[PDB]
């Protein structure tokens, strides 16, 4: 009679006036539903967005669902007979169309990837059917795009298509990377051909045809790098040849997002499959119910017996007409002995420029970084993620100079604001390209009062405060220009050779302890004018050889009233309270003049106020007051 | 009669044979028409890019208008009693589209900014219909795009839109945001609908009705970040029940383009009206010349009583044909009760990668700069800017270490050649990401030749002339590697601690001036090998304890004659032209042998030339040679 | 009579059924050949990827020759002598898009890049017919795209055109620029128009004719920058006008992609002649054989004078269907005056964000650079070069301060990687960004084990080891901080003013050699406690003035057995084993109290250990000790 739409609200309820079914590998289902009723104003939201089934009278009598859920629907002007009830359905997949996300996975499989959206949609309906093993992808993210885009292009990568399953009461996003996951129309394994030209036959049948064969590239050449191992060759290429002629055109493509040629190779693979499942294709049209995407069945009565054969729909479309059933069904297919594939026509999120992002890491952490200066981020969008070496995965980062073991070295603490870019403008290639001070960074030199000054103040780690610094510091305001030096706790300058220092006007040198000078040579040096020396303490000399007081004018001694004086005519004068001059041996005093003695002739010896420690420790502690 | 034309050319001249428009709220109209005119070589181009209106002939003989601009004309096929011609009339605002530049907005809300592209075209045809108050955009930038691009952004972001309306001679953009700024036409405020089963009605009537359903997301997340408040969660999110099933779907963005949530709600609530307005269409086909795109009405007749409703119509379809006549039209509606925001729909020119600027300011400043380090920098595309500190906002800059108050930093000069890019090459988001040496800016250390010097040299502000700076100089060069500093005026070198160091040979000092050194505890210093000592002046030892010379050999004293040898044997000779020895008590003058006095034992010691001032000084000068 | 057929499987096996032909100027042409064949099993892939040729009679029995090759081929359920088959035509450039690459171009016209392509492909069926010359450019590069799309967009930007010539066995792509290129249509140098109101003149003539005009722009105003010329205006302008209402629209795009004002003027020429074009065009209709793209004739017998002019055929359309016959052809063209003008509608690829990069030169430099510090780079995405200073053009890198010859200066190397990313998403616009480490380029400090010395570390070149450099680090460690200084060879610090020295604890110098300094003015020295000081050798100092010797407590002169004590209460003893006191004058020698001689009342003074020589040298052995 005709098909009945087995559907909520009852069967009865909905009448299927005409229905165009359309099935495809690795996408979406749709089907126009045109439903009568006899309720001539049917609320169309009271199914809207809801999951329904129609059922098909299939060869042998089985039915065959046609479930999906409501994406779209419209009245129809109509009769009393009955009102018309159009309407889109689409399975659940559709839906991830409606949220999109910013979020980061790391060393995850695509399934898991994929199955963990499921998880978080709540996602149940679906199967894996599997039949290549999957490598958990170190870093994934997805990013301005929604769950359906994510998954689609994760899809297309690893060359897995889908099918899905109609029940009554649901439908079921088969996974499937291979025609071993699919299977026979029951009651319809096979089917007879009888061209139009034979007008019709009862039994199921195609009569439509269509062959056609395209030209192809001659092969694929992928390419990638990996820093950690530079100089490794990861250039990947697959050549594959038709029976046309000029087979021989070459891709070449770089990144191709892999660090094993293995991969390299499998992913060119999937891609060149899905280019090879083009080369020649199969359309036939029929009368037939049984068959659909996903769908393995045998050809018969086709004139090309290479024709005849077993073949695994990629495309299929449903036609019901009945009078309130008429029904046709048209393929598009690939041998049943092969591996559908997909090319990642999924449009890629392109970071489209910079965007920042905190430093982090373990919570305790304050450099947190690995051997090649690579971080952990938080990025102001990853709404999911846990502020920690957890929140991405390692990020390579910018140098003012870098070489082998030579260049500079600034590597990132937690907490500072980064700019990130990625390796063209792709999400999983982050790379740290800036810093930037903001409320928290301030700057060194507050600013705009400091604009002139420039260099760098540190702070100690681990928990050192904004006192706690090391700089350096060029003052630039014209006139009070100034070099600041300061070392925290210590400073080792290392002059490998010889060393300089000028200074164009006085020097101040103080320290605060003790200082040993070693000149492992001889030294040399000199005073202009007065060369003046205070000892709080004590004073002690050792020359091993010859220790010669040269001076010109007088030399004088000082010690309280022992006073002597050396003039440049050699009158030298001695005194205090007393003397004694002794020779273990003989001595002897003489003058070029007349010597005498108990004669009152000699005399005390002005000390002019000098030896005296007092005057002495008044100008050392004037030299060294207190602060 | 027929349908009036009023145009250029002659208004009776043309004759509308038929005429296919279309009119949408916030979008560009088009009509396209077909006259027929005696005129077997009606002037193209006297019309084409003219405005003209068509007078329609409403009920009551009064007309409606459709006045516009001819976009497109063509001459065809015809006769000799009327020779074909076709046009298409076109918006004052799609004119836009032939222009475009590269213009930064800073300040202006977007009806001012608008407007302000109104007086920049003279377009006066314009009415201001919106009743909510717009925030003023303190930067907002037109770049490679046309203006109507530029503006169509605008409104869309703002969700501002329009209702084209015509008078006879000429065509009005009535800005909108609200229903009030739409009306109905005269005597066409309830438009009947008669069912096509009727015919064809007298009274202008609707005919055709159909009413959409659509399944809608359900909630909306916006977010953004600001590095002066990094603390601000500028989250906002919009929410909406539908009547359908999965009408709870969340969204997600950021930047959302604010610094205030309230701002991003505005933009959220311009969105998901946009969206929500998609969940039920209705569509209506009638005889009906008044009512169209901006018009109200309330539908009378439709057999759904509940469909009866007034109607603002978001756009509409015109249709003549003309007896040589009828005129009909479609309708796209929503229901009094809703409202309008436009679509986000229109795309945005994206800064893919980095662009050259100038940092700018004040035109006698050197450093234009802020508390955050933040810049204002002129663009080469932006043609319309004097170089100055209106040429752009303050823009923040990438530095080689943020850190909280330290870090290492370096402030921006005007006349920079400066790198700059835009978060995620948003034109409105821009950010400083590097400095860059040209043909006027050099290198410190001209290349290639000085390849091995490395480092930095600065410049004293104001007034940085090539002399005044200071410099840290390193050469990398093989055999000739150095440690180069430069302070043009103050040095400070503190250690906090402990300091040292290592010289592998020489080690030279000079200082213009004085020299203070102060040892605070205890000084130890020695020279493997000699140690000689010049003054210039006089020298002032000073010990407050005691104060011992040794010599391994020899203590000598020179000054002139005065010379004391005291040798290692215990020898003790003192020479001079006189002596005078004295104790304030007694004295002893002992030997263990002879002691004779005049004996001629005692001699004058050779001085060696010692204490000559003269000497003295050749040896001063030696160490201060002039200059 | 027909189209004959020439081909692959046997000319005449193949009966043209039904050929639509397609040509354009600039745009590779396809014509469909549905042919029938009295092979009922014609093999498909032996027509797919070859060359095939048709002879289409035209007046005199001439045969307008066809030639193209199969893109496609398909068989169409037919019969037995008339089997359907359907081949895709196309010219030989259509194969340049079976292969995509990168590469770089240096130095390279345009016509040259375009041959050496025709040579990689071996594609010689072209002509080269150009006629204006083409710039030189120092870097172009295929990225991403095929040879087709880089040849064809490489084109467009430099208004070159490529046009065609049907030869019987090969189809010649005729390189062009200029109508000299262009050929009256095989003596259809005039071609008669007949309305087709007079029926379908027996002959081949036109019998349709359709002329439109659109609303043009005014104004097209280029700009670009050069940073080697950085006051550069290189902004350009071209403008047209048109019949219609004021063409006065601007346009203004930077940059532009060009260095000379000359080309950028012609670029503007290259999109404005088009757009001025877009103004008018002219569609024909007829059943004329011989004319084609690129067919220069008069049309005659429009009844609109205007139009019986010659023109030049943009694009065309042909029909043949055979009987075993009817033939129509149609056409898009501009007049003959007209100058054909090529928009720029291929995409450029964008080079999404940041690559990898390598700093190459010749093999004998460490430092490869010129005078603005630009290098040459290998990029890790070139996957065809051989890694040398060709490798790329001069580019830029990004430094802390960019001044007129002051600023920072770090210097890439040879083997380091690199940063690099392109102006505004440019491929020809390169810049490097950032120096970065890796697995070979490791970090100067091991991480995060030593990432507490900030700094760096360098090489001396050329040929300087990790033995051979100067470095500089800042321990950051809380609690161990410290600056510390290499200098590989000598040491230079220039302080024009002040200097000043702070160490809070203990200093410790050791000079290799010789230590030479000098005071400019006095000196003030001090200690808080004691000073001594050790020679290894003899000690000389030499006091031009007064040399003054203060002290408190005692003076002590300690030489072998030669000592003397100075005590504060003026007590003096001077003694030994002997003494020679002598006045070249008078000597006087006075007591207050009793001044005996040889009274046992003085006595040798104790040298306390000192002035002994050996045990002294000892000393300034353990002051420096041996290795």
């Amino acid at each position: 009679r005709l098909v009945q739409v087995d559907c909520p609200l009852g069967p009865d309820v909905l009448l299927l006036q005409r229905m165009e079914g359309r099935e495809e590998l690795g996408r979406l289902f749709a089907y126009e539903l045109h439903l009568v009723s006899e309720n001539p104003n049917l609320p169309l939201e009271q199914l809207l967005g809801k999951p329904m089934s129609l059922s098909l009278e299939l060869p042998g009598g089985s039915r065959r669902f046609f479930h999906g859920i409501v994406a779209r629907c419209s009245q129809v002007a109509g009769h009393g007979q009955f009102a018309g009830y159009q309407a889109t359905l689409r399975p659940w997949p559709w839906l991830l169309t409606r949220t999109s996300d910013c979020r980061i996975f790391q060393n995850q499989s695509v399934p898991e990837i994929i199955k963990q959206v499921f998880r978080n949609l709540g996602f149940s309906d679906f199967e894996d059917a599997l039949t290549r093993p999957y490598r958990e992808w170190e870093y994934c993210v997805q990013y301005r795009e929604t769950s359906f885009d994510f998954i689609s292009r994760l899809m297309e990568q690893e060359g897995i298509y889908y099918w899905f399953r109609h029940e009554q009461k649901r439908h079921i996003l088969v996974l499937s990377d291979a025609y071993g996951a699919h299977r026979s129309p029951g009651g319809y394994a096979s089917v007879p051909y009888y061209p139009p030209t034979l007008g019709h036959r009862e039994r199921d049948h195609f009569f439509d045809w269509q062959m056609a064969r395209e030209v192809q590239p001659g092969s694929l050449t992928l390419n990638d790098y990996d820093f950690q191992r530079p100089g490794a060759r990861l250039e990947v290429r697959s050549n594959i040849a038709r029976p046309h002629a000029a087979a021989d055109y070459p891709l070449y493509d770089y990144p191709g997002e892999y660090v094993q040629s293995q991969d390299g190779e499998q992913y060119a693979r999937n891609r060149i499959e899905a280019i090879q499942a083009q080369h020649e294709r199969v359309r036939l049209r029929g009368v037939v119910r049984g068959i659909g995407a996903g769908h393995l069945f045998r050809l018969s009565g086709y004139p090309r017996d290479d024709q005849n054969r077993e073949y695994l729909v990629v495309g299929a479309e449903y036609r019901v007409v009945q009078e309130l059933s008429q029904f046709e069904s048209e393929l598009d297919c690939i041998d049943a002995s092969q591996s559908f594939r997909l090319l990642p026509q999924t449009p890629v999120p392109v970071v489209r420029g910079p965007q920042t992002a905190v430093v982090v890491g373990p919570k305790g952490e304050e450099i947190w970084t690995d051997q090649y200066g690579r971080v952990k981020v938080h990025f102001h969008w990853d709404r999911h993620d846990q502020s920690n070496e957890n929140s991405s995965c390692w990020i390579r980062v910018s140098q003012a100079w870098a070489g082998k073991n030579w260049g500079s070295m600034q590597i990132p603490r937690i907490g500072q604001e980064v700019i990130v870019s990625f390796l063209e403008g792709d999400p999983d290639r982050p790379i740290i390209t800036g810093r930037v001070y903001n409320a928290e960074q301030t700057v060194p030199y507050e600013l705009p009062a400091n604009a002139t000054q420039s260099g760098m103040k540190s702070r100690s780690s681990k928990g050192g405060t904004p006192a706690n610094f090391n700089e350096i510091r060029m003052e630039d305001k014209k006139g009070a220009e100034q070099l600041y030096i300061h070392a925290e706790r210590n400073q080792d300058n290392l002059v490998e050779n010889d060393a300089s220092l000028s200074v164009g006007h006085d020097r101040n040198k103080s320290i605060g302890h003790d200082e040993l000078a070693r000149i492992g040579n001889n030294r040399t040096r000199a005073v202009k004018l007065n060369d003046t020396l205070l000892v709080g303490g004590a004073k002690s000399d050792s020359v091993t050889g010859t220790y010669l007081i040269e001076a010109g004018a007088q030399i004088r001694l000082v010690c309280g009233k022992s006073v002597v004086e050396f003039n440049a005519d050699g009158t030298i004068n001695i005194s205090g309270s007393a003397f004694n001059l002794y020779a273990s041996g003989n001595g002897n005093i003489d003058t070029g003049g007349r010597l005498d003695l108990n004669s009152g002739g000699a005399s005390e010896v002005d000390a002019k106020g000098k030896g005296v420690q007092g005057t002495i420790d008044g100008q050392v502690q004037a030299m060294f007051p207190p602060p």
